[PDB]
């Protein structure tokens, strides 16, 4: 997960559960 695999790094965060 720390070599660049937490959600896209944080960019498909899901918009932040889908933008909140």
């Amino acid at each position: 997960s720390d070599t660049r695999y937490n959600k896209d790094f944080i960019n498909n965060k899901l918009l932040n559960e889908h933008a909140h």
